[PDB]
């Protein structure tokens, strides 16, 4: 165990972020970045539906190419490896705009329906053994109204989010991450998470879900 | 350099802590805090003259007492050594409540008087080779001085609290600059706390380098 | 605010134009251009050797010259205010040959390896507060094969050059900007950036990245 | 004289559009584009025929309801300009699709038939004082227009070197008069080429501006 | 043309100022200065080898780091710009206490050795298309300019009239052209004298006023 630099929220543009994700690799590849998971979102039918009939773009990805996407991304955990010694894990943000909570799972290997209850999302992402963090939204909300609520529901809370802390999660205590939420460049620059553990991706979601040392870091230009 | 865990801001029963300071080093030290700076408080002389005049405790090191003071820290320093492989440092927090700013000194020499300007407490402090500390009044809490100015006081600080006791205080991290994270302990129950983490040798000067850089600092939240 | 006609970029005989700088500030003097920037050459180590070898022209200014070219850009920023109230800005144009990347860069300060990676050129440039383009091919290459790559990377894609439009800027909705790429006098009619903005450096820069109020318009 | 935003190339539920007249000028209005022109189809009749007789929608707007249409537009200048302070100009687009030329005229005041000739067509609307456009084919979609440059040279006031989100090139290398429009249909045509124009805020300034040409840019609304 | 107010003469922490360079930019920014240029100091050789000697502060920008100090300058151009619309230009204050001229030149670009000759100093800076003022000693403070005048009649762009809260009547006097600044080093600095001046609002626009000083006036800021 040496103490590993991670971001578990990162988008590319499969979904709503601006960059390729070759181009995502290699800027926090290059930037040190030892764990990075890409997490662009499945959006609940309605809010894709009010985007396909105002000919907006979808900014997800579809159940169709789901299949597609994690295929993209486990052949992006060998190039990630083989040029930055970074583990690359494909993950996910669901994402509902219409009951307005946000879920990021690390390592997900099938699709589960946004529009489905905060338990059933959570539930189908722990039988894939996925981890489960509710994200906050970033400074520029269903779960955040129902901390109580949700204190056994989630393996982590994010308690920084781009260059914003969230004392909410501190005061009560919760497990926290930090990330960046990534859409763009100069995101990548951000709060960042640093976690002691083996650096292999079960040793990482243990870290995380047990958060005894796990600690909270801004990195800068 | 491997990552240390570490609590600048730590107050006995010398100055307004609850614990007699034997008391306070083995409880960091069976927490297995890495680095302990003791920063008992030095209070202007307005504010001192007024606790002996309203009869209340000083709840602070006398100018008189400090060199006595340092002495029972440099003492403790060997017995967190021997005891628990923890590096603890003579530190103070030069507490001016007139003006309304708290300045925590690590690796303190002599004494300073909290009634002078920031800058002369801070050039002083830097004569005796201290970290210097803007310390984040704490949430149970006025506007506080260093805190409503601080982009003048940028480049006079090596670091400001970004969280104490609980609480996390985002301007610190929204602006950028570098950061500690501190219990501000008084009582039992704060030593579970934002912490700092940070990426250095474990000895004094390469600690306080570390904090200055301030590249290898993250901040972490010690629980029950 | 009023909308300023602006070319980002232009040639002189100091690296590979056919006229002598005082010239190239006159013609766009006279044409009533607002905001010129002189964007000369400056080309990476192999592709200069290359010539040397081959005794051609170097066609670029040299590291060791760029600080006397500036000078005399900073000089001709006098003369194009005051006969002109034209705004003349600083600018070179980094050319890798070798690798097939033109970068266009505003507001130029120091010189910048030609030779180095796209985005540690870029972060160089950005460093010193420059603006940031794109130069596109002129219709007589790795930034626009990798578009999609580097779209945080560059403040704004030549549209257009010359006389003629580059459609893959605007179906991509980047954000652009279009000049002469003037090396002859007849470059001086060409397709040209409108920019509504104070008349000042900065907020030149500053609108030309925002992009929301910025046009092209045909010279003629 | 500021720099005004147009689009002179707009389509409604009237002829082939998906949207309401209402909704059209609100759309433009709110997206703060200070000159409109709409500019439904007017169909050759050998079109029209083919239609009706194949059970399709026209899609245009017939010679007997022109002037009711022009009617929906004049009262629909009024709201543009105290709504929004925008200038709505009734159009039309001249629509041939057998022998395959689009005109877009702006300032249209009479019915003119698409099945005469480009050049008698033109000539009809410069006896209404209309400005006169060449349409270019949409990317989604050999024509005569487009096909026959030289010859219409001076036949034009302006082409369309630009189109929802397309460019054309080959009216900027012969060096063209030029005006850019969205050509909409669907709601997020709003955000297209647009001509922006250096012109006294009226419809004859306007016309004149384009016509002229030397003080006209194109600009990417997104 | 509007009159801009201007501070052509102000130091921060990197010289002897005591103010981080983002808070004096905040400073002059919302106090409405329109134009600021930071002037912190260069010093002359004997100068620096007596402060490192007696282990005093050296209270100037090195050589080895200027190019450092510019970049720090043209970083803030950017920020001030976009905050407040104000100007912000890189200066430099050219110290040569050893033979007593302190010559203030903004819109610098490279470093120039303060121990050289007056007139030589002056051609290096009008060779970088620098404006070019002689700096008046403070009150709180025999100067080589100011003892000098009539030698130095054509070689500045203009002196210091004014200067903190104080006025110098001999550049008035003489009717030589003029600027008014705040020497700013101390945050109260900014209530100063400053030279209001009719300009186009860019830099080549502004040293040009400066220089011909016809439209130049001073004003104290309270
Ligand atoms: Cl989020
Ligand atoms: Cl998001
Ligand atoms: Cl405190
Ligand atoms: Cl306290
Ligand atoms: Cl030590
Ligand atoms: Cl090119
Ligand atoms: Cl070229
Ligand atoms: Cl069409
Ligand atoms: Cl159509
Ligand atoms: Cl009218
Ligand atoms: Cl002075
Ligand atoms: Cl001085
Ligand atoms: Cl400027
Ligand atoms: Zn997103
Ligand atoms: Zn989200
Ligand atoms: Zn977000
Ligand atoms: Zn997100
Ligand atoms: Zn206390
Ligand atoms: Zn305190
Ligand atoms: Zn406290
Ligand atoms: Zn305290
Ligand atoms: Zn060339
Ligand atoms: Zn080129
Ligand atoms: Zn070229
Ligand atoms: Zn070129
Ligand atoms: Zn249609
Ligand atoms: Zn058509
Ligand atoms: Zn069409
Ligand atoms: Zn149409
Ligand atoms: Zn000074
Ligand atoms: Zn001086
Ligand atoms: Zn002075
Ligand atoms: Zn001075």
């Amino acid at each position: 165990t040496e103490w590993l630099l991670c971001d578990f929220h990162v988008h590319t543009n499969m979904s709503d972020g601006h960059l390729p994700l070759g181009e995502v690799v290699d800027l926090f590849g290059k930037h040190g970045v030892d764990v990075v998971s890409i997490t662009d979102h499945i959006v609940d039918r309605r809010t894709l539906e009010q985007r396909k009939r105002n000919g907006e773009p979808l900014g997800a990805i579809t159940e169709d190419k789901f299949q597609d996407y994690l295929k993209r991304l486990w052949r992006e955990q060998k190039r990630a490896w083989e040029e930055y010694g970074m583990i690359l894990i494909p993950g996910v943000e669901i994402t509902n705009n219409t009951d307005l909570y946000h879920i990021v799972a690390v390592d997900v290997k099938e699709y589960v329906d946004p529009s489905l209850p905060v338990e059933e999302i959570v539930e189908k992402l722990k039988e894939q053994n996925a981890l489960v963090i509710a994200a906050h939204p970033d400074r520029k909300w269903y779960l955040w109204a129902n901390m109580e609520r949700f204190k056994d529901t989630f393996d982590a809370w994010e308690i920084a989010n781009r260059d914003d802390l969230f004392n909410s999660v501190g005061v009560k205590k919760y497990r926290y991450v930090a990330n960046s939420d990534f859409h763009e460049l100069w995101h990548v620059y951000s709060w960042k998470t640093l976690v002691k553990s083996e650096k292999n991706i079960e040793a990482i979601k243990e870290a995380i879900r047990k958060n005894t040392d796990v600690a909270i870091y801004l990195m800068r230009k």
